């Protein structure tokens, strides 16, 4: 007997939730986990800031996970969908916590079963609290540890230990502007049209590209002040300063010529067993990761895998259980350098789950997914937001459109298109789409077709 409780709240996004609006519908991502209901024992609870739409659920059941009609009723019986009483735009976990009754219910559910697991994006105070107060152990909670080691500096240190190539820099916090300046002027330079330095605020709260601040050294050498020579600062200066004071930053060289930005995804079992889950080729694309592709490029896939494994081992030693992410850059002829470490699930993870479900099989060998017949599988995954055109659709409508023009993934052919986060369609005009084909080009084409279908009238 298992009980699993799904709260895929984006907690590390304190600002973005109040900006990018389709975020409230983020939790829907968790619907990739329904595969678990294949075990007669597993019981799932889904929590979203906004109610999952019956249509979406139906799609997932039939056209995604391909449940046989006999068992389907049973599967449905072992699934519950719940919404916090708060409809304020805040991290989902927090909202859940605030609803005492909901928490109580969750606890009761957990008790009812042998085993409790909480399924989350990043480990957070709120998630930890929930775990404590419900008797479910977060699958990816461990807040203090995360704080310690998912930080920029910590990540860098881990990378170094692993023997994974990092960009030239220290792994040392810089609690003052002077320190930062010193760090900047003590670097690797290297021939660069516009030689640059980058200061990355150490906290994990600042994940991705809000913390990272970039200064061209020329400007500095003339004017002593950090925020006088900032070529890219996305923080209110004052706030940045405060962060520096209180949490600080770490100093890394800005690699100029970037061709690809691959990603590596790792899982530690509780017995330390590290698994290379997958490798993709993310495309920062303004950092909003408007998507990604699988598998990674043939050249650096194998290389990446080994690196990931090493990192995983290191993390296990350190004592991290759950899931880790390594973000990379490819720097002209200089090669491949690990830039980020993430102590949390990452975008690709959820996509990968869905992909696996579609295929019917797990990632495969040590790398590269393959269908029943053994033939390789390639997917393209994109976030698309078009208030204008998509805001006209509802989940059901979209699904039927996909079915009509034979765009929807069919299991008999082994190629097509599956959507995610369908609830955002009507409300924010947002959707994820993933496209699977026999060749990557084919997959891309399919994706394009889908886009065309959905972002036009009819
Ligand atoms: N050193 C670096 N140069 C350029 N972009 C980066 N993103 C993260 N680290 C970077």
């Amino acid at each position: 007997g298992s009980t699993k409780i799904l709260i895929y709240a984006f907690n590390y996004a304190d600002r973005m939730l109040e900006e990018v609006p389709y975020l409230r519908y983020s939790a829907e991502r968790s619907l990739c986990f329904l595969g678990d209901l294949r075990d007669p024992g597993t019981r799932l609870v889904v929590i979203t800031s906004e109610a999952v739409d019956p249509a979406t659920l139906d799609y997932h059941l039939r056209d995604v996970f391909r449940f046989d009609e006999p068992a389907l009723a049973d599967v449905r019986r072992r699934l519950t969908l719940l919404t916090p009483a708060s409809r304020a735009a805040r991290p989902l976990d927090s909202l859940v916590l605030e609803d005492e009754a909901l928490v109580e219910t969750l606890r009761r559910a957990v008790a009812e079963r042998p085993a409790g697991t909480i399924v989350d994006f990043s480990a957070s105070p709120a998630t930890d609290e929930l775990g404590r107060r419900t008797g479910a152990t977060p699958e990816e909670g461990d807040h203090a540890f995360v704080a310690r080691w998912g930080s920029k500096s910590g990540g860098k240190e881990i990378c170094l230990r692993a023997g994974v190539a990092v960009p030239g820099g220290t792994s040392e916090v810089l609690r003052s502007e002077a320190e930062v300046v010193e760090a900047i002027h003590r670097l690797s330079c290297g021939t660069a049209a516009a030689r640059r330095a980058m200061v990355k605020l150490d906290a994990i709260t600042w994940a991705a590209s809000i913390g990272n601040v970039l200064i061209d050294r020329d400007k500095l050498r003339h004017t002593g002040d950090l925020v006088g020579s900032a070529e890219v600062i996305r923080l209110p200066a004052e706030e940045f300063r405060r962060e520096l004071a209180e949490q600080g930053a770490i100093v890394e060289e800005f690699l100029e010529e970037i061709t690809d930005s691959p990603s590596g995804l790792g899982h530690i079992e509780r017995d330390g067993t590290v698994r290379v889950v997958a490798c993709h080729d993310q495309v920062l694309s303004g950092g909003q990761y408007w998507g990604c592709r699988f598998p990674a490029d043939e050249r650096w896939r194998p290389e990446i895998t080994d690196a990931v494994r090493r990192t995983g081992e290191v993390l296990s030693g350190l004592g991290h259980r759950g899931a880790f992410g390594v973000d990379f850059v490819v720097a002209g002829e200089r090669g491949l350098l690990a830039v980020e470490i993430n102590l949390r699930k990452v975008g690709p993870s959820h996509v990968v789950r869905y992909a696996e479900a579609l295929v019917g099989a797990r990632v495969g060998a040590d790398g590269m997914l393959r269908g029943a017949d053994g033939r390789p599988v390639y997917y393209t995954h994109g976030r698309l937001l078009e208030p204008e055109t998509l805001g006209k659709l509802n989940p059901r409508t979209a699904v039927e459109r996909l079915r009509a023009e034979g765009l929807l993934y069919r299991h008999d052919t082994g190629e097509g298109v599956a959507l995610h986060v369908l609830g955002a369609l009507n409300a924010c005009g947002f959707v994820e789409l993933t496209a699977l084909a026999r060749s990557p080009e084919a997959a891309d084409g399919y994706s394009r077709a889908a886009q065309a279908l959905l972002t036009g009238p009819y």
